[PDB]
């Protein structure tokens, strides 16, 4: 969405890990890359060197205005309100095996990379607790979205 708010870009940085792969929409082509809108108020440049493995002379060879793409967040500059994205790197990091950390579940893994069981799920008995039905639904909606994004990425690799 066209206007930009420090507060929204900040909220994006804090809820998105570097390395996360996100759905975007190609909005504009220029000679040195493609602009890709990831979210309301969050548009990044995919540099022309970050579009594909093969050598590219113009971005039109790889994408067009209106294409949907799964792109990797490679850096966020809050001060200059710029996000850097890469299509090529998202595709390098792709794996048939689903890694939820890449697709929106990064904060289900602690700093050593161990899975953190969600609030309301009991690890020992491996069940959801009575009374945590709403947290269960919010977690399942999250996993579901993360899994849909990886399925979109599999579709992208299949092209």
């Amino acid at each position: 969405g066209e206007n930009l708010y420090f507060q929204h870009m900040r909220h994006f940085a804090r809820t998105h890990a570097i390395g996360q792969i996100v759905p975007g929409k190609v909005t504009k082509l220029v000679p040195f890359g493609a602009f890709v809108r990831v979210e309301e108020g969050i548009e990044g440049l995919v540099h022309i060197s970050e579009l594909a493995e093969r050598h590219v002379e113009v971005p039109d060879q790889v994408v067009a205005v209106g294409d949907d793409a799964m792109v990797k967040v490679i850096d966020i500059d809050l001060e200059r309100r710029r996000i850097s994205l890469s299509l090529k790197q998202a595709n390098e990091d792709y794996t048939e095996e689903f890694d939820p950390a890449k697709y929106g579940m990064a904060d289900s893994y602690d700093e050593q990379g161990n899975y953190i069981f969600p609030e309301g799920f009991d690890a020992e008995t491996n069940e959801w607790l009575e009374g945590f039905e709403k947290q269960r639904a919010e977690w399942e909606a999250r996993y579901a979205e993360a899994e849909r994004r990886h399925k979109m990425h599999t579709a992208q690799m299949e092209k």
